[PDB]
C-alpha cells in the first residue's frame, strides 16, 4: 500500500503525525473514516475538514442519508461515497461524552471497522466529543483486527500517544 511514514503499533495498526485529509488526497484509500455526529452534520473537526476538501459533497450526500434513513446510532456507521478522497467514507459515531453519552460505545464504534480491511482513520471521539485521546487510541488497538492507519492531526498529541502503554 501507498501508506507512508507511519510508525507501527502492533500488528495491524499504524500511526502517523497527519492532517487526515492530506494523507486521503496522497494515498486515494479505499475506506477514509469519519468521526461523525448522529445527524452527519460535518461542523469541525474530521468531519468538516474531510467535507471541506469534497467542496461540501460530502454533506449534501449526507442530508440525503439523513433524509432517507434517519439519524445513525450512538456506536453505529454508515458507508457513503469518499468523492475525491477515498473510494468510500465510512462514518461512524463515538460517543460525545462530553454530552453524557456513555463511554462504553466507543468500542462499538471502533467494531464498525472490522468490516473493512484497510482503513485511513482518526481518533474517535478524542476531540470535540470528549474522550481521554490515549483512551480512543487503546479502544481502537483492543478492537480494531484489521489493518488501520491513525492519521493524528496535532502534534503534541502525537508525541504522547506514541510514548504511551496501550
Ligand atoms: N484533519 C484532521 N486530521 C486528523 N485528525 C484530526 C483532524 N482534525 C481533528 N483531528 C483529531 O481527530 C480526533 C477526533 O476529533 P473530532 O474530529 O473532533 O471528532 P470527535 O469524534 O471527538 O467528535 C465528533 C464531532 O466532531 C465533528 O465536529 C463531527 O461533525 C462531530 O460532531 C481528535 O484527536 C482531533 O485532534
Amino acid at each position: 500500500n501507498s501508506f507512508s511514514g507511519y510508525l507501527k503499533l502492533t500488528d495491524n495498526v499504524y500511526i502517523k503525525n497527519a492532517d487526515i485529509v492530506e494523507e486521503a488526497k496522497k494515498v486515494k484509500p479505499t475506506v477514509v473514516v469519519n468521526a461523525a455526529n448522529v445527524y452527519l452534520k460535518h461542523g469541525g473537526g474530521v468531519a468538516g475538514a474531510l467535507n471541506k476538501a469534497t467542496n461540501n459533497a460530502m454533506q449534501v450526500e449526507s442530508d440525503d442519508y439523513i433524509a432517507t434513513n434517519g439519524p445513525l446510532k450512538v456506536g453505529g456507521s454508515c458507508v457513503l461515497s469518499g468523492h475525491n478522497l477515498a473510494k468510500h467514507c465510512l462514518h461512524v459515531v463515538g460517543p460525545n461524552v462530553n454530552k453524557g453519552e456513555d463511554i462504553q460505545l466507543l468500542k462499538s464504534a471502533y467494531e464498525n471497522f472490522n468490516q473493512h480491511e484497510v482503513l485511513l482513520a482518526p481518533l474517535l471521539s478524542a476531540g470535540i466529543f470528549g474522550a481521554d485521546p490515549i483512551h480512543s487510541l487503546r479502544v481502537c488497538v483492543d478492537t480494531v483486527r484489521t489493518n488501520v492507519y491513525l492519521a493524528v492531526f496535532d502534534k503534541n498529541l502525537y508525541d504522547k500517544l506514541v510514548s504511551s502503554f496501550l
